């Protein structure tokens, strides 16, 4: 089955910092299992939508990945960015809250007070996260195969080792990364993933925060950040070029992909 929303896409509606439905937002009153929330919902997307998780790195809060959220929200997602219990947490705590907080989305949807009761389909799932919240994403994806995408940013782990996940994964890397190197972390994670849909995105002369909120590529990663969720959480065949091609971008300085058809 396939579970399209909005529009028909384009490029320049995929990098424009809105997408086309209305956003709203709340905070979680009472989180379950995590720290603190953020969700970020379409007031119109003409029917039920995936939710997205998000997680920050170590000392880091929401303000970090806070864009990812009216970002991808306006193409038609729910998402979540968390703050963990502690900014000290490591990878396989901060998966756990990841998925807490996705319970707590799919509670929501079944609370008639809330403003995105109704709004999800529950069986569509996908995992964002940056550096030890990347780390996260992939051992939320390996620990979950149901999920439905995850796209780590610079992600960190002290295995580098997820040859189990079936997930799709998008990694987003910086070149020259000094905190999370990619030749020791985002490229051997992509490297060891023979069994899924995956893609390798490297951001030119990009820092550790390369893909945080007030980037200066905003356009490019926030058009494959959505492309990719739309692709496999909706299965949108739309969006078969979007998420699977080479961007062939200056802005771009190492591009891998794997098992991504570009066939609608």
């Amino acid at each position: 089955g396939s579970h399209m929303r909005g529009p028909n896409p384009t490029a320049a509606s995929l990098e424009a910092s809105a997408g086309p439905f209305t956003v709203r937002s709340f905070t979680v009153s009472r989180p379950s299992g995590y720290g603190a929330g953020t969700v970020y919902y379409p007031t119109n997307a003409g029917g039920t939508v995936g939710a997205i998780a998000i997680v920050p790195g170590y000392t880091a809060r929401q303000s970090s990945i806070k864009w990812w959220g009216p970002r991808l929200a306006s193409h038609g997602f729910v998402v979540i960015t968390i703050d963990t219990n502690s900014t000290l947490d490591q990878p396989s705590s901060r998966s756990s809250q990841q998925m807490a907080a996705l319970r707590q989305v799919a509670s929501l949807n079944g609370t008639s007070s809330s403003p995105i009761y109704g709004k999800v389909d529950t069986a569509r799932m996908g995992v964002m996260g940056w550096s030890m919240g990347g780390g996260g994403s992939l051992i939320s994806a390996a620990n979950n195969p149901s999920l439905k995408a995850a796209a780590p940013q610079a992600p960190w782990d002290s295995s580098t080792n997820f040859s189990s996940v079936t997930v799709p994964t998008l990694i987003f890397a910086c070149e020259n990364d000094s905190i999370a190197p990619v030749n020791s972390s985002a490229l051997p994670i992509y490297d060891s993933m023979s069994r899924n849909a995956k893609q390798f995105l490297e951001i030119n002369g990009g820092s550790h925060s390369c893909a945080n909120s007030g980037n200066s590529n905003q356009d490019l990663i926030g058009k494959k950040g959505v492309a990719w969720m739309k692709r496999f959480m909706d299965n949108d065949t739309r969006y078969s070029t979007f998420a699977c091609e080479n961007p062939n971008s200056t802005k771009v300085s190492d591009f891998r992909t794997a098992n991504c058809s570009l066939e609608d």
